[PDB]
């Protein structure tokens, strides 16, 4: 009924060394199930639908998505924490800013989530490479989403982005 505290939509992220990512990953099967890496971590991204079960890994409700994974590029980890005050315009910015993401070049899909019981929300962007995201910077929802993470390192907390790509053929 209000998806916002109760939907079943998830994202799963685990992070950790190659190796053992590799090892949870062959445990598990479907969902999109995605190893991720940059210079420092790898990770793995994992949608399903319910509750948790024995899923590693910080669990995230996914308030909207859009467009579908390539399966190629690089993927954008936004965090942020929002005061209760500022949460519904945020959904609501985000929304009306995300009926023109079809319009964004070399965006292929975009998660709205939030950490389970906690103010604080993950924005996952999945590009085809990262010029393409850097273009996305000059955006007016990318300034607000900066602002927003600057203003959240100020006070408490750590908001910050991490770029990840798909790991080597």
């Amino acid at each position: 009924e209000n998806l916002y505290f109760q939907g079943m939509k998830k994202v799963f992220i685990t992070t950790g060394t190659e190796h053992y990512l590799r090892q949870l990953m062959a445990n598990y099967t479907g969902g999109n199930v995605t190893l991720l890496q940059n210079f420092s971590q790898s990770l793995l991204y994992q949608e399903s639908t319910g509750e948790k079960l024995f899923q590693e890994g910080a669990e995230y409700r996914v308030l909207q998505s859009s467009g579908s994974l390539k399966g190629f590029g690089v993927v954008v980890f936004e965090y942020i924490h929002l005061r209760d005050e500022e949460i519904p315009i945020f959904l609501q910015m985000y929304q009306r800013a995300s009926l023109h993401f079809s319009e964004t070049p070399g965006l292929q899909s975009t998660k709205l989530t939030k950490a389970m019981n906690m103010n604080k929300f993950l924005i996952i962007s999945f590009w085809d490479s990262e010029v393409f995201f850097h273009d996305w910077k000059k955006t007016p929802l990318s300034k607000e989403i900066t602002n927003i993470m600057k203003k959240n390192n100020t006070q408490s907390g750590f908001s910050h982005e991490d770029i990840y790509h798909y790991p080597e053929f």
